């Protein structure tokens, strides 16, 4: 199984994304989403492509992606300090359940796989996420894909912050 | 007039400023929140206050605060990364109207004013926003209230981030 093969699932509707608030993210390939929180935000009433915007928040540090939908169920983000952008699938999502949210969310280059972002609300305990991330780490580079929350910073009194 | 005697306006339920999201600060004290976004978030499902929580965004950089309601109109912010507590008040909001969406929100040392922010996201068009920036301006250090957007990073494809 190539990182091309992976399922490239149906993108719910932006305010289901946005009624999942907060997520954390469960497992990640690199270290810059780790100990993170995602947080989806509707376009500006000022925005002229009336795009979305994905949160990546690691304490202090945000970065943030103005989204929109691309070919096969992709989401094309433009990184909001530098304008590089990034193709992205899901893999499954399975939002607002009575167990709350979690999605496997993917991007590749050509058959390698080069970041991973699974999140939920409800710390990973929907089956469908350990069973995406079972199935990513078997496609190429698919080994780098570990646990998002190993060792995160202490909290001062809030929850999805630090 | 000091900061004490202005008004402490009803705060709208948390749905009705998720729903304003993302807003931009018009007037500010400090320069802190300069150039600055703010987004609401409901509480996590895992959070045991079940706290909301304010995000102040200004380009890369984040600040964070879980709030609860308090006596009198008072919001009661526990920032993040510190466990610093805040308290504001509102001089009035106007939120979720024909032309959106708007608020001036402060914060007091006794009869002083220590920081202000008036958020919209219509450019600053609510004439209640004018105004009550004109009232502000003249409680004790009120001097400091100044125009939020006069020196902001270009953007690079995003409207409400850079
Ligand atoms: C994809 O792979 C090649 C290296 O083999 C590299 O030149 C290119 O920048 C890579 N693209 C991304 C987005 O990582
Ligand atoms: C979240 O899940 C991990 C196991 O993956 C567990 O060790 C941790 O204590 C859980 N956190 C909470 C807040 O229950
Ligand atoms: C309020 O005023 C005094 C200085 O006159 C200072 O000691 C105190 O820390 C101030 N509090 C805040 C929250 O600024
Ligand atoms: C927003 O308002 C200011 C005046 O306060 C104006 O100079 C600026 O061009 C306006 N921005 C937009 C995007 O219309």
């Amino acid at each position: 199984l190539t990182c091309d093969q992976l399922p490239k699932a149906a993108i719910n509707p932006i305010q289901e994304f946005i009624d999942s608030n907060p997520l954390e993210f469960e497992y990640v390939l690199t270290e810059t989403f780790e100990c993170t929180t995602r947080i989806y935000v509707q376009p500006a009433r000022w925005s002229t492509t009336k795009a979305p915007t994905a949160l990546d928040i690691k304490g202090t540090q945000i970065m943030a992606y103005d989204f929109v939908g691309g070919p096969e169920n992709s989401a094309h983000l433009n990184e909001c300090h530098t304008g590089d952008k990034q193709v992205w699938y899901f893999q499954y999502t399975n939002l607002l359940t009575d167990n709350g949210s979690s999605y496997c969310a993917y991007r590749c280059n050509g058959t390698e796989i080069i970041e991973y972002k699974c999140a939920s609300n409800n710390n990973g305990t929907d089956p469908l996420q350990h069973q995406a991330m079972e199935v990513a780490k078997t496609v190429p580079n698919g080994d780098k894909i570990h646990y998002a929350k190993s060792n995160c910073p202490e909290t001062h009194g809030c929850f999805a912050f630090y």
